[PDB]
Order: C-alpha cells, then structure tokens, then sequence
C-alpha cells in the first residue's frame, strides 16, 4: 500500500489494478509447471492429459512431452502478486522465483517471506529513499508499514524502548548483491557521523576486497557495526569491528583472480612519489606475491579508487605520515617474494643468495639486514632457562616468510581499523548498541578450494544461529500457548556438517594434523579423509562427475545442496608457521611495527590459518549471542547491470543458498496459520451462511475434522491451508 503518507506510486499495488487483475483466465487444472532445459524452471500449459506424458505448451512456445509426475501445481491468479508470501497456502519451489521476477517487473523490490527480508538490487534511482517516506514510516509495525527495511528498524527500536535489549540486524547474501550500497541506507538511516561512515567506507572497501570470479569488489571480510544509543533513545557514538579475513588472499592467489586492491592501486604510476620510495619497478610480474594471480582487469580504473582513499586518509583523524608508513609496510610486503634461500651445499641448512631485496625490506622496516637475514635463516628458541638455534631449510624459511607477510598485512589492516574507530566516537555515554552486519553468503563456483570451504562452515554457522533463533522464537509462543508442537529442536538437524567440519576426527582437524606429520603430502591428505569418513558420516561422500567439470576429490551435503571441492594446495595455505625472532626485530623497529606488533600458550610452529579461523568465527558466534537477530536477505537479480532481464537458473541457486524456502517451509512445518478468535467469530461466519465456546461451536458446525485445529486461549493453532479454503469458499457464498 501507498496511500495517505504519499509513498512510491507503484509501491500501492491495491484497488487500483488488482480488482482487474484478479480475473485473468488461470484454470489451474491445466496450468503447471515444467523444468525446462536452460532455465530449468518454466511455466506452461497443458493442452491435454495424455497419460504418464502431457503435452506442454509454454511462454516462450514449444511442443515438448513431459512426464506427468514431475510437474506439479500452480498458484491461482487470485493470489497472485501478493505483498506477503509468508501465508501462501500453496508452498513451490518455482512459485517464489515467479512472484520475486513478477514484482521486479512490476519493481516491488522489497517483500516480506516471514523473519526474512528478500531485497533484490535493482540499477536506477529509488525516490523510496525519501525523508518524507522517512518520516510517514515512524512509529509504524511490521504489518501496517508497507514492505522495507524502515519496518524492521522501528521494530528493533521499540524492542529497544520496551524489552530493553540489545537488537542484531543481520545480512547476507552472494557477492556483488549490493551489501555496501544496502548498509549504507540503513546507517543513513538511523543517521537521520554518517559523513565519518560514508568517509572510511573506501579506505575498508579497498584494503578488504579483492575481485572474485563471480565479483569484482567483493567483500572478504565481514564487517560489524554498532550505534551505540542513549537513554533517551538518541544516537551515542559508533564503533566497527571486524572478522574473518583471508590472509590466503594475501599469500596466495588463483589462476583466475587478483590480490587486494591496495597492491594494484599503488601500482598505478599516477602518484610517482610513493613509486619512488618504495623502490618499485611498475610492473607487477616483477613480484611473487601479484603475478601469480591476474596481473590487471577491465571495468575497473583503481586510479580513481586510489585517489578516493588516499583523500580519505589525508582529511581523517589521522596525518599523512603514519599513511606514508603504511604504503612502506605494504611496499615490504610485495617486496617479500623476491628471496632465493638457496640450501646450503653437503648440509639441510638454507641461506640467501639474493641480498639486495632483503636489503629493500630492512630499509623499508629500518630494520638489519644482516639481521633479518640470520633470524631468518636461523630461529633462536627458549629451552628451559637457555637458548639454542633450530636449522631450518628453504621449505621452512619460506613457510616462516609467508606466515610473517600475512600476519603483519592483518595486523596492519587491525591496526587501520582501530584507528578510524578511535578516531569515530564521542564522549556521550553508551548504553544497548545496535549491531549491524553484513557477511558474504553460500559462495559456490565450479572450482571449490579451502577459501570456499571456510566461507561456507561460517555460513553453515550463520544458519545454524538463525534456526536456533526460529526453534526459540516457536517455543516461546508455544509456552505463550501453553501447547507444543513438535517440541524438537533444529539444531540437530544441522549439526551434523558442523560436526563433520568442526568436531575432532572432522576434516579441519586431519587437515591440522597432516600439517605437522613429518612427510604428509596432498594424495595422503585424500586418504586419511576416505579412510576416516567414506561410510562412517552420512555426509560425507565420493564426488560426482557432472557437466564436464575439471577435477573433485571429495563432497558434501551442505544445507543449499551437494558441493565439491578440491585438494591441492590446502597443505600449503594452510601452514602458518609465526617466527619469533624476526618478531622480537620487529619490535625493535624504528616504524609502526612496534604498534602493530605490540603483544605477541600454543607453540608457534603449531599455527594454522583453519585454528584462527576456527577462533574467530567462535568470538564472533559469542558476542552474536547475546543480542536479538534482524535476518536481511539480499540477492542479484540479474548477472549484468540490466534490470530487464535476471536469470532464472541463478536466482533459484541464491534462493536455495539463502534458505528462504528453507525457512517458510521450517515455519509451515508446524501451525504457523494463529487467528484471533472474536475477529474469526465476526467475520469468517459467512463461510456456511443461514466466546471460547462460542468460537469451537461455530468451528465444528462448518464440517471440519477435530485433528485439523487445536483449541487454545488467546491464539488458536491452524494447519496450513484450512485458513485459505475457509476463506476461498466464503468469498463464493456472499
Ligand atoms: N539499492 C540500490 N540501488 C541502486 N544500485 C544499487 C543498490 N544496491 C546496490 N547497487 C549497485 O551495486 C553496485 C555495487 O555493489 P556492492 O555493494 O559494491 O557489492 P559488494 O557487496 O560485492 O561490494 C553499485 O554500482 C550500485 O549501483
Ligand atoms: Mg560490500
């Protein structure tokens, strides 16, 4: 609805051509729905029942037989282009790809699917972000307030005024669906700091993202924001934090992407002076750590990027030295992959050939060069109350360099972090935040490595924490009640992939162990999983050969379907062996590394990037846990940038991935269909036309069977689907 309050014209959508609309001719006896060949998804009708095999005619116009079982019913036109999807009394698949494409087409991009959010991104200009709409969306609930996210907001708020705890809003959704245009209206919303928000959005846009296959901006990272409030309800100050980065993205890079656009920006000879300080020869193939990946890409001028952030750095809390600094740090790290280590003759001890990039990297730190060269090539650890050297050949030294490399890149990016916090907030006191998140959803390509495999484990996580939260919200309204309904928890019904990725014998656990084992190689790797979880976990199983894809070697049923990944180079990436002496240099710098590196009990050879992970996503599920989620589902409608056509096959993927199905199905699992019962008593008697007692006489004497419904007090438990053929039949006898 639109009306009084002047909203978007088109947002209306009632008594002004739905009456008109409702009518279409729609015999549901012979309309359907059909996989197709390309979309796989496709409405037809039938012209006949022949059988086993109808004849479908559709859209787009063919002839084909398809077997009768396999299609299955259609919603009625009367229903149709409904606001909310969440009571539909016909549940399909197809049937919330055809009602998302029919009100995109007729650009309703935000609609209710129950707790969830679905936000489509659409490429124009919305006026839906007027102040005006701003204004007329105050003080408004979820059910009178037309579909947005402004609904959801004043819900959190009066939660704040009334319950007095914390609220959580939460998004997610695959890459390049528009997280950062999305979270950006919504601060600005609750703005109206923003400027400070809109400022240091650039600076975390290009120090955390890198261009994935599917994205070229995506966002590694997960990114958490809290608006603090006070007393009275009033904005406080404003704090971020991060999780969840990819030090993999910095050490290595595919056949098919890029690094982090901080290196490809600086390496844009527009600003000649940082080139010349940091001793760079402008072409990326001269370095290791770039090369390996793909050196440059089209749609994309980082010149432009460069200048933004730079400009963000300069007007900030902040001066230009400790930038100049960071450009010197990151210099250093592009210069790292450029030492030989050449092992030593009739010995297993490994020294350098090449010392003059070693050199570079100890002016750049102000750091020895013989120094870094010798705590390098030979590690000094503390054994009882002594000291005593470790040999260590070019395969240890090379691990120990790329472990140094990432972790001082993340500790720099944490460093950036706090600084723009402290730099952010106010003095005014602080009391239930507001917390805001946004974390890339179930990414799924055609080459599965272990970047996707923890992207997927911290989604699982992510719907596991949803589906506790539904299970909690149903058992609260069952004691409200005093009846429950199917009283077993969701959790168990997930935990198995947990249990396969996280528990001990599980698959992050061996991978652990096969990195410390003496001489473990990838094909053992293989083995050890078939040998501990081929048969023994209904999950776990052999991969699948389909569509002509390159190589599998293991795969899963995760909660959007089956995935495979692959095997070669987890060993590697994996390994995160921290050296201590050249951190003890560091901390002796005449730079930042002593802020960086101020605090650094788990052996330091035992590290790796799964345990780190693996800690993270726990601190991360902890501080999640005690404030009340707001689940935001977003999606991209169309691969390209036109809003005309999307794609059928990829938004059912996202669909599937997002649960939204999922979810209206777990809520239709048990009696989701609560009516009031003197409204009920007052309106739905025309049913068979001629106050607890009241309303079950007047329920029994329309023939419907005892099992269907249960009696409560305030709220009466309905199966799906009575309340839709109540209400049909009673429409027919006015
Ligand atoms: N509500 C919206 N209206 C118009 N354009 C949008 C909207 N949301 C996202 N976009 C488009 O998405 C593009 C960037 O998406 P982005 O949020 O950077 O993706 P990612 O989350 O992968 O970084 C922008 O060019 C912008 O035009
Ligand atoms: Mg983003």
């Amino acid at each position: 609805m639109a009306v009084f309050g002047a909203a978007a014209p088109y947002l209306r959508k009632s008594e002004k051509e739905r009456l008109e609309a409702q009518t279409r001719p729609f015999d549901l006896k012979k309309d359907v729905f059909v996989p197709d060949d390309k979309q796989e998804f496709v409405k037809a009708k039938i012209v006949s029942r022949e059988g086993g095999k109808v004849t479908a005619e559709t859209e787009y116009g063919k002839t084909v037989t398809v077997k009768e079982d396999q299609v299955m019913q259609q919603n009625p036109p009367k229903f149709d282009k409904i606001e909310d999807m969440a009571m539909l009394t016909f549940l399909h698949e197809p049937a919330v790809l055809y009602n998302l494409k029919d009100r995109y087409g007729s650009w309703m991009i935000y609609t209710y699917s129950g707790l969830f959010c679905v936000t489509v991104n659409p490429y124009k200009w919305l006026p839906v972000y007027t102040p005006e709409v701003v204004a007329a969306y105050r003080g408004k609930k979820r059910s009178e307030a037309p579909p947005h996210i402004f609904s959801i907001s004043d819900n959190a708020y009066q939660y704040m005024l009334t319950d007095r705890e914390n609220q959580s809003i939460l998004i997610t959704g695959e890459s390049g669906a528009g997280k950062t245009v999305n979270t950006k209206r919504v601060i600005q919303y609750f703005a109206v700091l923003e400027d400070q928000i809109i400022q240091a959005n650039p600076a975390l846009e290009a120090f955390g993202n890198a261009k994935t296959v599917r994205n070229d901006n995506s966002s590694r990272f997960g990114k958490f924001i809290r608006i603090h409030f006070g007393a009275t309800g009033k904005l406080a100050s404003a704090d971020i934090e991060t999780y969840l980065l990819e030090k993999s993205r910095v050490i290595f890079q595919l056949k098919a992407e890029r690094d982090y656009h901080i290196f490809y920006q600086i390496l844009s000879n527009k600003k000649p002076e940082l080139l010349d300080m940091l001793l760079i020869t402008n072409n990326p193939y001269d370095y290791a750590f770039i090369s390996q990946g793909e050196t440059t890409v089209a749609s994309i001028d980082d010149a432009e990027e460069l200048m933004a952030t730079d400009n963000a750095f300069d007007v900030l809390g902040f001066t230009s030295e400790e930038k100049n600094s960071m450009y010197k740090l990151t210099g250093a790290i592009m210069h790292f992959g450029n030492m030989k280590f050449k092992l030593k003759q009739r010995e297993e001890q490994a020294e350098p050939d090449g010392t003059e990039e070693a050199d570079k990297s100890a002016y750049l730190m102000g750091l020895n060069s013989a120094d870094l060269l010798k705590g390098l090539c030979h590690p000094r650890v503390k054994v009882g109350n002594e000291y005593v050297t470790k040999g260590q050949n070019v395969q240890q030294v090379i691990y120990a360099t790329g472990a140094l490399a990432k972790a001082v890149y993340e500790r720099m990016f944490n460093w950036m972090v706090t600084r723009i916090n402290a730099t952010l907030e106010t003095k005014q006191p602080r009391q239930y935040f507001i917390g805001v998140l946004d974390i890339a959803g179930f990414e799924i390509f055609d080459f599965n490595s272990f970047e996707q495999l923890c992207i997927n484990f911290t989604n699982e996580k992510l719907q596991q924490f949803f589906n506790h939260h539904m299970f909690v919200l149903e058992q609260e309204e069952y004691k409200k009640e005093g009846i429950e309904w199917t009283f077993i928890d969701f959790g168990m019904d997930l935990q198995a992939c947990i249990d396969l990725i996280e528990k001990p014998m599980g698959i992050m656990s061996i991978l652990e162990e096969e990195c410390m084992f003496p001489k473990a190689t990838d094909m053992t790797f293989k083995a050890k999983l078939f040998d501990n979880h081929l048969g023994k976990s209904a999950n776990f199983q052999k991969p699948r050969n389909i569509k002509g894809k390159p190589e599998a070697h293991f795969s899963l049923i995760h909660y959007a379907g089956i995935v495979d990944y692959n095997i070669i180079g987890w060993l590697q990436k994996n390994k995160d062996p921290l050296n201590e002496t050249v951190v003890g240099l560091y901390q002796k710098s005449s730079l930042k590394l002593l802020s960086t590196l101020f605090a650094n009990k788990k052996g330091s050879s035992f590290q790796t990037v799964s345990a780190l992970h693996r800690e993270n996503l726990n601190k991360l599920m902890t501080n999640l846990r005690s404030t009340h989620p707001h689940f935001v589902r977003c999606i991209i409608p169309n691969e390209t940038k036109s809003p005309g056509v999307m794609d059928n096959p990829l938004v059912m993927h996202q669909l599937r991935c997002n649960g939204v199905l999922e979810g209206i199905r777990i809520c239709r699992k048990g009696f989701p269909n609560r009516i009031l019962y003197g409204d009920f008593r007052q309106r739905y008697r025309i049913l068979n036309p001629a106050s607890r007692k009241g309303a079950e006489k007047l329920l029994s004497s329309l023939d419907i069977d005892h099992n269907q419904y249960k009696f409560g007090h305030t709220k009466v438990f309905f199966k799906a689907g009575l309340l839709g053929l109540l209400e049909e039949m009673r429409d027919e006898r006015l």
